[PDB]
């Protein structure tokens, strides 16, 4: 139905992921924890490092207790010592969970200057966990442990705020009716992308170009990152859709800034961007909508939220701040719907549509 008390409950900068207020050991230490769909891992700061503003003090917890193993995370650093501990979300289910906790003993490039997050929530499923799938997520722990049900849901939000609910879908939190993409398999949130169109134009390439090696669902990632290919003819389709004004070559890149006088953006010039996903029944899809609200992130300026992947489609912020995700883990599907806080102007809106016919959907997945 309705929970109000996880309403808002997420705060961060723009292009610095989304943090939650969480509670770490007896008595409570609380800690701002970045809300992470592309890891699986609850790493905290343990150690007095500069950047942070608080860390985890495991000698002031009854309840911690030694797991007597090291671990460690690299990204394209941080390694710490493995144990247990009571947590709990305080703008969160009434519950308390033991689940494992990864200290941040030594890190090299992981915490922010200025940032005001101290920990990384892990929300991917437990192969992707380090150092071996055989250590248990967070929120597996939770499901376990509680009576809280294999489901969360994230409203993310154009300093910057959103909602994460746990256990349910607030029915405020979007607009019109949730369609729901099935996830492939339990690591990463993957899915399948079938038909990519801009302005209503088919991008006319083989499905398999979408998904290459692997498209996810990603909180952790602020841009929509496209595969190679794929992201140099959306470019070419949005540079001729709105070839009326100038455009340097850094802003494409995602280096350089483009600027109006407040109140001067023309939105109408930008194309849409739809992605059609994998339906639930055979042969049927969906297309989620984003505006150029959503893939133009402010910095009135601007900054060009589109780049290149290293993998196949990754569904950043950019994605994520048009929707009303529903992470539906109890039945390996992810919802979409429009969300009540995303940025439009009045003339278009983002969306979420269907059913189309989409046929040899199968295909499109790499094997
Ligand atoms: C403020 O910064 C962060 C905010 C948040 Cl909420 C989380 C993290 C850590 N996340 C760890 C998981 C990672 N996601 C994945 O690995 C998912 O898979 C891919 C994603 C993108 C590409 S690629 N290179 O093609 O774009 C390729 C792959 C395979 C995102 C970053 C943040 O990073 C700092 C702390 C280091």
């Amino acid at each position: 139905g309705s929970f109000v008390e996880m309403v808002d409950n997420l705060r961060g900068k723009s292009g610095q992921g989304y943090y939650v207020e969480m509670t770490v050991g007896s008595p409570p230490q609380t800690l701002n924890i970045l809300v992470d769909t592309g890891s699986s891992n609850f790493a905290v700061g343990a150690a007095p490092h500069p950047f942070l503003h608080r860390y985890y003090q495991r000698q002031l917890s009854s309840t911690y207790r030694d797991l007597r193993k090291g671990v460690y995370v690299p990204y394209t650093k941080w390694e710490g010592e493995l144990g247990t501990d009571l947590v709990s979300i305080p703008h969160g289910p009434n519950v308390t969970v033991r689940a494992n906790i990864a200290a941040i003993t030594e890190s090299d490039k992981f915490f922010i200057n200025g940032s005001n997050w101290e920990g990384i929530l892990g929300l991917a499923y437990a192969e992707i966990a380090r150092p071996d799938d055989s250590l248990e997520p967070f929120f597996d722990s939770l499901v376990k442990q509680t009576h809280v049900p294999n489901l969360f849901s994230l409203q993310l939000c154009g300093s910057v705020g959103g909602s994460m609910i746990i256990g349910g879908i607030d029915h405020s939190l979007y607009t019109g009716s949730l369609w729901y993409t099935p996830i492939r398999r339990e690591w990463y949130y993957e899915v399948i992308i079938v038909r990519v169109e801009i302005n209503g134009q088919d991008l006319k390439m083989d499905c398999k170009e979408y998904n290459y090696d692997k498209s996810i669902v990603d909180s952790g990632t602020t841009n929509l990152r496209l595969p190679k290919k794929v992201f140099e003819a959306a470019v070419k389709s949005i540079k001729a859709a709105s070839s009326t004004e100038k455009f340097p070559d850094g802003f494409w890149l995602g280096e350089q800034l483009v600027c109006w006088q407040a109140g001067t953006t023309p939105w109408n010039i930008f194309p849409v961007i739809s992605l059609y996903l994998m339906g639930e029944v055979t042969n049927q899809s969906f297309r989620i909508t984003i505006l150029p609200q959503q893939y133009l992130r402010p910095v009135d300026c601007y900054k060009f939220a589109i780049s290149q992947s290293s993998t196949g489609t990754v569904m950043g912020a950019v994605i994520m701040e048009g929707f009303y995700v529903v992470f539906d883990r109890a039945r390996k599907r992810i919802g979409f719907a429009v969300s009540a806080c995303h940025v439009h102007d009045e003339f278009r809106t983002a969306a979420v549509e269907g059913p189309f016919v989409t046929l040899d959907m199968e295909d499109c997945g790499y094997n």
